[PDB]
């Protein structure tokens, strides 16, 4: 038996006809830059959201850039991120001047201890971005009672949580605005590189809209050094297509992840835990185990496709060097890219593959 | 009659079945994002440009932005731009730290001054980036002579110039770097946002390259802190298609402007030259008058389109007040920003089209 780690098939054949339609139709209009599919799913996606406003954008990463900005932040500015995120939730602080500060998780839910940001806060202080990984989010709550005291914006990276829920409510509501990624690969993914902000703030909107567009709000104007990261009309096209069957969808990955959660049981791995809180949408399935290379290969050569997210920690990248840090001063995101690893959990997956998966990891030495 | 500013009908009509081939062909493949695609156009592209190497981006702005970036230029850093190019060209210095330095350009040709490149040289200064407005060259040969007599690197910012030659020689392999736009409406537009860098500097593009996505050359692995900026396998898959016939489609272009060049006599209409050196692509066909304004709108109740590049200085622009700049400042610029105006060209436009354009022209 052969698994993918990550395959459309599925979803893709399931709407092909119907995404075929949208670009003959888009296609047809001749207009590929800030038009209708834009406006339609902005409006569509923030309502999903429950927010007032939504700006698309070129990427995950640009969205939260965009809205550091938007917020004026930048040099001599300083942002909490948790010790464990993608690097992506980094880069976007970096380039803005302001200098990402982290803080790390609780190993039970691979999100940001809050108990541990106070600590991290300073005079430079200015927001945190509680990022929901694998698809389950950060305990708002706790975190916004800490940003309130502090007064710091409070982001959401939300990338890998496109229609997850804490205590009822969207992810993409829960903070002063949050960021998304339409990346291929997300529970909500677009054709191409794809992105947007919303936002219930309709100023910081405003400014993150003519942002993306070189600094923007009328023809032949410029108000600011804004940039060009938009969300073709393509794309949103695609997304609006999409996101009529996100929580369709998403409700299975849920199935497939009980049936991962009921069925393994193999001493050395440690399952991934969906938060009380938490409506889980399962970008990724992860578990964790000592000798982590070896399940890998192990796997691998059982036909099934696995990736880490991430073996590597952006303190020990050699691209945040400058910092200074090494092995040591972050041990828990440290331990985690050690032992972490994530296993195949597609829409589509059948049970044969997925019982497949179970049983080979249950035999696992 | 009516006639757009522009208008890509003739070409997508042209195309459209090969594009949703592609389209096609694309989606069933499932591979999206920095797949085969995006290497064939690199690489045809590159060769097109005749020079090494091609890295893919999200729009002309990252381009530059990537290049420069690549080079390390920003903060402390200084980088000579014309004074009446597209804002973008500026806002890439800015997104780097560097300050950008305005230099008129000769109003005949309406491109970066190269007598005046010189006096603005400070020893902060690191790239000059010529601009090829509106479809032809700057006058690279002196520029390149200034740019090697101060260390300095020399990009080209060829997102209005796709394959317009310059002394025979292909835009985009003239300086150390090129940046193009792949904006939909230019010469080679993508079906959305799409940019790409071209070099014969292995360094460089290996560079850009690591730096366009997330500053990583390896799995997992991350060098320099970078940013996402790439070309979608969609839309190079698009510009593939149209590269073939980039070349056919700019020859019309040309036929349309010697057209206009010939029929449009008007006393108070100046319409744009093609340098000695150039082979215009004719991005833009831009005329100046002294009274702008109530020609468009003349041209406007007569049904004709047309855009103006670009009304407002970047210096003039709000994004730039600390600059501190004000009208004056900078007059070659502050001028032709109040009498230039573009008018239809466009692959497919009629005879009679054309006719009726250089007509009411005639009228004023
Ligand atoms: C020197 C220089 N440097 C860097 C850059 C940055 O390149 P970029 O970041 O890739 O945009 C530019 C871009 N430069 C251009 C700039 O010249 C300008 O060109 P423009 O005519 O003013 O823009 P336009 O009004 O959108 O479209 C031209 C016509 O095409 C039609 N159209 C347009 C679209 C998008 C469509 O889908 N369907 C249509 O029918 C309607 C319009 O009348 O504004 C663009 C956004 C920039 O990319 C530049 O000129
Ligand atoms: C918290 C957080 N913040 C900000 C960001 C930044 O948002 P962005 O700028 O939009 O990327 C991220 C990004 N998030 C992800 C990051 O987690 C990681 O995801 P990845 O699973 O490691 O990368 P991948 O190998 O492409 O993942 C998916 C699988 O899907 C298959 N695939 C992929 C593509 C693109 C395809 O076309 N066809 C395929 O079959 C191949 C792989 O097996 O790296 C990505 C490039 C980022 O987009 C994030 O997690």
């Amino acid at each position: 038996m052969k698994i993918s780690f990550a395959s459309f098939k599925p979803m893709h054949d399931e709407i092909e006809y119907e995404i075929k339609f949208k670009f003959e139709e888009i296609y047809k209009r001749n207009w590929f830059i800030l038009g209708d599919e834009d406006k339609k799913f902005e409006q569509e996606f923030a309502d999903y959201c429950n927010v007032n406003y939504c700006i698309g954008c070129g990427n995950g990463l640009d969205a939260l850039h965009l809205i550091l900005k938007g917020y004026d932040i930048g040099f001599g500015d300083e942002v909490i991120v948790p010790s464990n995120t993608f690097i992506a939730t980094a880069l976007a602080v970096s380039y803005t001047g302001a200098k990402p500060i982290f803080v790390e998780p609780d190993i039970r839910t691979y999100n940001i201890d809050p108990s541990l940001i106070e600590s991290a806060i300073t005079e430079k202080t200015k927001a945190i971005i509680a990022v929901h990984l694998y698809g389950q989010p950060a305990d708002m709550d706790e975190i916004k009672r800490i940003a309130k005291k502090y007064n710091l914006k409070l982001i959401e990276d939300a990338a890998q949580a496109h229609g997850s829920l804490y205590k009822g409510m969207k992810v993409g509501s829960l903070g002063d605005a949050a960021g998304f990624s339409f990346y291929p690969a997300k529970n909500l993914g677009s054709l191409g590189d794809g992105g947007a902000v919303v936002t219930n703030d309709k100023d910081l909107a405003e400014k993150i809209k003519a942002l993306s567009n070189y600094g923007s709000e009328k023809k032949y104007h410029h108000i600011y050094k804004g940039f060009n990261s938009r969300l073709d009309e393509l794309q949103a096209g695609f997304l609006r297509v999409k996101l009529k069957y996100l929580d369709k969808w998403n409700e299975e990955r849920r199935k497939i992840a009980q049936k991962y959660i009921a069925g393994i049981n193999n001493p050395n791995v440690i399952i991934p835990v969906e938060a009380d809180y938490a409506k889980h949408v399962w970008y990724t399935f992860v578990i964790r185990s000592e000798k982590r290379d070896e399940l890998q290969k192990y796997l691998n050569n059982n036909g099934i496709g696995t990736l880490i997210h991430y073996p590597i920690p952006i303190h020990l990248q050699q691209a945040y060097k400058d910092l200074g840090f090494k092995t040591g001063n972050f041990p828990i995101a440290e331990k985690i890219a050690n032992e972490i690893l994530s296993i195949p959990i597609w829409y589509g997956m059948k049970n044969e593959e997925i019982e497949y998966v179970i049983d080979k990891i249950n035999a696992w030495k």
